[PDB]
């Protein structure tokens, strides 16, 4: 019998369109983090965007209601992270993908926990962003209101769109070349 | 722990990348059914381009040594098939992807049997490619060895890729527009 289409292959061929026709990447990353969110039924989905020296801050977000707010006008969340900084990006650096169904269960550091805590955080996955060849940024998915048992398709599906966020802003970079 | 980088993920990403840098669809095709075939350990990887009655013929193809070549210079391959055509693209039109281990173990009408048998195939896959919103072909891989008990990220991966070669066909039509 026939395989119908799967939600999240459908909307990986949506952002490849999007990047073929539409030149404002910051449009791209709201419109995209706010389809994965829906798709994953989860309850923040955010661009973070790694400086020179590692820190970083969310760039775009889709958050649903009843959590906070960290991107938007006069807002700037920042989160710099010793060890994403002694290592230059930690894990991501090589191009990993990360899944945790419960923070508590990660082996965390207190400090790190105490931040995710204050995002409200419970589960997460984290997948890279590289333009050309380097580490841009991350794309994380969390889930907010409790633990959350990810299966392969959600991890494979943000992973692809990270890959797409890269391939976005590598592009970007080319066109200009003027 | 991560996961690493998967080879679906970065064959996927690579035919983006040549969608927005490369015009010549027929060099997208020959390249892409090369890499799909290395990946898929398969003996052959087809592009299948519908006709408006809905024949159609090979138009783009990776074999592996040993088999019949169908697509080349002076060479043109159709098969009109009568099922495809009565029905105007089969479950195809519906944006189905199909996934035959066996094709003794398929229901297959034996004329039909007869076709895959001179074309030596013994299992395969087929998804559809969209051009807009009309069905302009098939993308096919063949195991011609033997049976093949397919697993679900090879599936996943030729309907993705599927997709790809749509857009393509797509954004080209739209670039012109002169
Ligand atoms: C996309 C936004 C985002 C960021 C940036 C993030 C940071 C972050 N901090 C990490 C680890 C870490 N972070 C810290 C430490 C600290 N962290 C701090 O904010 C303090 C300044 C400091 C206290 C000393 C340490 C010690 C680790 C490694 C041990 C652990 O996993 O907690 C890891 C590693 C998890 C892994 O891949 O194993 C990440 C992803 N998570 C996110 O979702
Ligand atoms: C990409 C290249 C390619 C093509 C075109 C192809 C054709 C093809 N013929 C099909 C069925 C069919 N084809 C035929 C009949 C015929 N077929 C003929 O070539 C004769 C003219 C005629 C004899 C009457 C029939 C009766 C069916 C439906 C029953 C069956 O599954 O055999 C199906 C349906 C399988 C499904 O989705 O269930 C396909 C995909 N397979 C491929 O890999």
């Amino acid at each position: 019998s026939g395989l119908v289409p799967r939600g999240s292959h459908m909307a990986v061929s949506k952002v490849m369109e999007k990047i073929l026709r539409v030149s404002n990447i910051d449009k791209i990353f709201q419109t995209t983090t706010q389809e994965i969110r829906q798709l994953l039924k989860c309850d923040r989905v955010a661009v973070y965007r790694f400086n020179p020296d590692w820190s970083g801050e969310f760039v775009a977000e889709s958050v649903g209601s009843g959590w906070v707010k960290l991107v938007g006008p006069d807002i700037k969340t920042v989160w710099e992270d010793t060890h994403l900084q002694e290592t230059q990006g930690g894990r991501y650096r090589h191009q990993e993908s990360f899944v945790v169904n419960d923070i508590y269960e990660a082996g965390h550091f207190s400090c790190h926990l105490e931040i995710l805590e204050q995002f409200e955080i419970k589960a997460y996955i984290i997948v890279p962003v590289f333009a050309a060849e380097k580490l841009w940024g991350l794309l994380a998915a969390y889930q907010n209101s409790g633990t959350r048992e990810w299966v392969e398709w959600e991890s494979s599906f943000l992973t692809q769109v990270g890959l797409q966020f890269g391939i976005a802003i590598s592009h970007a970079e080319y066109l200009e070349q003027t």
